[PDB]
DNA sequence: ATGGTGACGCT
DNA sequence: AGCGTCAT
């Protein structure tokens, strides 16, 4: 009881932009506002890819990872826009140049952690507690919090969504401890007040809508955001921990997605995170590790250590491109043009983030896939990366992976590649 | 033949 | 260092 760490010692919270891409999209062309909508990539294989998807669009079963013509058998009135292409290949200049002028904005409440292109997470802890001073011990209002909704209320002893959120949000409100200060619940309260007022400045200074979550923690946070999308946000209490896990899969908790979370399944038979609970420490860590073990111990009661980073830039700046079924390259000469192409993408977005961020990247990592093999990698090599020069950059990844080429003939390459990437990392001041 | 990314853990 | 996992 009085040393059993809760885990709600932080206010943290999630903001992810609602069908990010989408959205950078309407706003730049009013004609797909408020439609069935879609970004597509590389439109002459089945009307290219969808990459995002807007909730209108969502309503008819459109998904990322279909082809576009698919979709249209779906939602025959379905609009689309184009990813732009430079150098023979799909360039997400629009979109990173849109998640900055999010992740600036964010940046004025607190310290973030940038972990995609379209979220972050904040630390609001020190931000809460100077508000909480400032509110001289004084209630809270649910006029500061119009698009918030508290997981697990309303509850106990209106059928319309709004009705519902509104009912939660009261019993809440009406149960919380206003006059100390050091409350979790009340932490994570003001927490979400401030998010509100992070959440209007993201769409009154961009025209982008957002989620968000709000909790004592980074998977709580993340997991929350999730429950109310789009263009709302949601308080997951230490309190709601036990109902939530009770029926949630594991593999909707961030990091079980995917091998490791089959594994929890199968080696222990449950199917839900709050099962989790039932085994000891010792006996987690015996079947998935030391780490994973602890993490899962802790994290199945709602409690998780990892700390919001003060990372704002990407730690990398990387450029790829596939070359599926009998587009594999096969000729020497191919294999450069198109490494060539890499750099020079490589080098205009590296030019601009060393004027911009006062820094130079210093390795420079060199990917190929090769037909047959269904790994992300095949095979990566590093090298020096001492000159922003694509020319330069193209013949130093060529040498490092030029004895790949299993040919005996000079000017062909087999196996033929399927991936090329290069990426530009180990950032020093300049 | 979703593709183009990006962070981080393991040995 | 180079490989693998997870995710958006
Ligand atoms: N596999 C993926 C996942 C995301 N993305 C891009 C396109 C997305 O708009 C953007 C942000 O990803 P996301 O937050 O997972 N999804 P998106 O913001 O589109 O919709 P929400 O479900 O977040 O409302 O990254 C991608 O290109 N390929
Ligand atoms: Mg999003
Ligand atoms: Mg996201």
């Amino acid at each position: 009881g009085p040393h059993m760490a809760t885990g709600q010692d932080r206010v943290v919270a999630l903001v992810d932009m609602d069908c990010f891409f989408v959205q950078v999209e309407q706003r730049q062309n009013p004609h797909l506002r408020n439609k069935p909508c879609a970004v597509v990539q590389y439109k002459s294989w089945k009307g290219g890819g969808i990459i995002a998807v807007s909730y209108e669009a969502r309503a008819f079963g459109v998904t990322r990872s279909m082809w576009a013509d698919d979709a249209k058998k779906l939602c025959p009135d379905l609009l689309l826009a184009q990813v732009r292409e430079s150098r023979g290949k799909a360039n997400l200049t629009k979109y990173r140049e849109a998640s900055v002028e999010v992740m600036e904005i964010m940046s004025r409440f607190a310290v973030i952690e940038r972990a995609s292109i379209d979220e972050a997470y904040v630390d609001l802890t020190s931000a809460v507690q100077e508000r909480l001073q400032k509110l001289q011990g004084q209630p809270i209002s649910a006029d500061l919090l119009p698009s918030t909704y508290i997981e697990g209320l309303p509850q106990g002893p209106t059928v319309q969504k709004e009705g519902m959120r509104k009912q939660g949000l009261f019993q809440w409100l009406d149960s919380l401890q206003i006059d100390n200060l050091t409350s979790p619940d009340l932490q994570l309260t003001v927490g979400a007040v401030i998010v509100e007022e992070m959440r209007a400045a993201i769409e009154r200074e961009t025209g982008f809508q957002c989620s968000a979550g709000i909790s004592h923690n980074k998977v709580l946070a993340k997991l929350a955001c999730g429950l109310n999308k789009p263009n709302r946000q949601t308080l997951v209490s230490h309190g709601s921990v036990p109902q939530l896990f009770s029926q949630m899969p594991i593999r909707k908790i961030r990091s079980l997605g995917g091998k490791l979370g089959a594994s929890v399944i199968e080696i222990l038979g449950i199917e839900y995170m709050g099962e989790l609970t039932q085994f000891t420490e010792s006996q987690l860590q015996s079947h998935f590790g030391e780490k994973n073990g602890s993490w899962l111990y802790a994290m199945c009661r709602g409690i998780e250590h990892d700390p919001v980073k003060p990372r704002q830039l990407p730690k990398t700046i990387g450029c790829s491109k596939n070359f599926p079924g009998k587009t594999a390259l096969a000729t020497r000469e191919q294999v450069q043009w198109w490494l060539l192409q890499l750099a020079q993408e490589l080098e205009e977005r590296l030019t601009k983030d060393r004027n911009d961020n006062d820094r130079v990247a210093t390795q420079l990592v060199v990917s190929i896939r090769v037909q047959g093999d269904k790994r992300l990698s095949s095979l990566r090599r590093c090298c020096a990366l001492t000159r922003y020069d694509a020319h330069k950059m193209s013949h130093d990844a060529f040498t490092v992976i030029k004895n790949c080429n299993t040919s005996g003939i000079q000017t062909e390459w087999s196996p033929p590649l399927t991936m090329l990437f290069l990426c530009a990392t180990k950032f020093s001041a300049s």
